């Protein structure tokens, strides 16, 4: 028993991490195999990130203006290229700790763990969703670009994510390995609106059906609704709307709990209609949506 | 900016764990050197736990009936031990990946990371706290015992925590690496009483100062008070007493945002006396205590 925000072991991740030099522009890069990837935005300058032209800045660029460094080693750069928002560069030695890995884009809603990072060393590792505005919430300071969101499946590491942004608000913005942006952000120092932050309202219900689990069963009621119904609840509080597919994906939750998922709609609809009244759900006085079904089923059944 | 419930890398950690049977029960151990540390209630059958002779039931068990396996790997043990609550299974090899280690007992309040482990498998990692009444709020299910509690210092982990037990109440107890338990618990499955799960005041204290530089300020008001008026305060609420050594602890927290210890604690009384009103912290509707002042500066540093 006990629910926690749980983050997959790191140390698969945490033998890929680099430091990566760039002028007087240091970030993390993740190497796997021969390449070493990191955001283009390291060829930038503090000046340059108003409006960078990247593919200007990178003809003034030559593959020993790359520093890159594993511990206390340097790589040689034997080649460099820019693929969408990320830099890939070719080092002359494969990394003898890469693990089986993927590169995988993630739907919004969907989690995964997070190895903040500084100057290619590890500082710490904490769980995170992709939130439907295609931010992430997480914890960053300066020089953690680089940084990587993963999962693991066994022993296969599926890189979903690499920190590039910080906007204004403190919300962060970044890539898939392919260095494609997650949202509308781009990599210029500009303001950029994040959007709309709705609840992922199937992780919420997952999230309710391991307090259940777990004997936190106050929230209960004696109600159900329909999809439909509950809907209508769920876009007056910015609620994800949850679709059939939701329903479905909570099927091994529903069978488990014996709650049938439209019932814990009808206590989600009541928990938003009515609050939580001063009272705690899991250790927590509001809902929490960054655990999907997937993790739910996971850390309530002990998958290694 | 942005602040999260963040564990330190686990990689040190992962190369460290094995897989414990004897009979058959199987649980967690812990490599360091050429020796297996693991919950001594491995040698009980569901039946002994009622109430163990562990000196008589260790007498029955000889150096073989000791199943060690890292990896897909057996180890061959050549001795072993009782040190209170743990065994020591002296192995013929060395554990090629042991990391600079100490062992250390931690004081109630203080955080470490624990790797919730299966048959000698990593599953997660999760930050928590020793809590005051020597419980911690974990996430184990079956075969979780002996996954470890840690805290890194650069390259040295000072393991701090062995899981052992789930109280009836859902909470967790276990020992340090010598085999003392933390609080009153006894490897018995027995009834036994937690105690009162006080809020650690110095932690919620330097949440309140990570969330004032993290641009959440909204609870800011414009008193002070003392240390005996806060306390009384405090006492009401079930926190902690904070004493001088608190307040000298949070001083770099107090420079860094100019809120002098006891006008952050006036505002602390008035969030307990009156409630958030609907209102969140740092994404949170509930004070947390799960951040040591060390944490919140870390967190708040880049510390890799
Ligand atoms: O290292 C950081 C940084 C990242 C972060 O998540 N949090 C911080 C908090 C305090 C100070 C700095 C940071 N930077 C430099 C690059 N950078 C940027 C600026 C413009 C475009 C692009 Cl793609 C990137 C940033 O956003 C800020
Ligand atoms: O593996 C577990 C277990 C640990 C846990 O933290 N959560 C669980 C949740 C569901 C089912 C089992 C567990 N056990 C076996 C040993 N054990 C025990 C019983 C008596 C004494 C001693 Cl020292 C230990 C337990 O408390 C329970």
């Amino acid at each position: 028993s006990g629910f926690r925000k749980m983050a997959f072991p790191s140390g698969k991740v945490e033998g890929c991490m680099v430091q990566v030099t760039c002028g007087t522009t240091t970030l993390n890069g993740l190497w796997l195999d021969d390449v070493v990837y990191c955001p283009r935005h390291v060829i930038c300058t503090s000046e340059d990130m108003l409006n960078p032209n990247y593919e200007d800045l990178l003809i003034r660029k030559s593959n020993h203006n790359f520093l890159v460094q594993a511990g206390n080693v340097q790589l040689r750069v034997i080649g460099h290229s820019m693929q969408n928002c990320v830099l890939k560069l070719k080092v002359d030695t494969a990394n003898p700790k890469t693990p089986k890995y993927k590169f995988v884009r993630i739907q919004p809603g969907q989690t995964f763990s997070v190895l903040a990072c500084y100057n290619g060393s590890p500082s710490g590792v904490y769980q995170c969703a992709m939130r439907p505005n295609f931010t992430i919430k997480g914890s960053f300071l300066n020089g953690s670009c680089g940084s990587v969101g993963f999962n693991i499946d066994y022993d296969c590491v599926s890189f979903c994510y690499m920190h590039h942004m910080e906007l204004p608000t403190g919300v962060h913005a970044g890539t898939d390995l392919e260095g494609n942006f997650y949202g509308p952000f781009v990599d210029r120092q500009t303001a950029q609106a994040a959007g709309t932050d709705t609840t992922i309202t199937v992780n919420v219900l997952a999230w309710l059906y391991a307090a259940v689990i777990n004997g936190d069963r106050w929230f209960l009621n004696r109600f159900t609704t329909t999809l439909n119904d509950f809907n209508l609840v769920a876009m007056k509080y910015n609620y994800e709307p949850l679709t059939q597919d939701h329903v479905d994906i909570l099927g091994p939750l529903s069978a488990q709990t014996g709650i049938a998922v439209l019932d814990m709609c009808a206590s989600l609809k009541e928990l938003l209609q009515n609050g939580m009244n001063g009272r705690t759900i899991l250790g927590s006085a509001l809902l929490e949506d960054e655990f999907t079904p997937f993790d739910v089923v996971r850390q309530c059944s002990g998958v290694t």
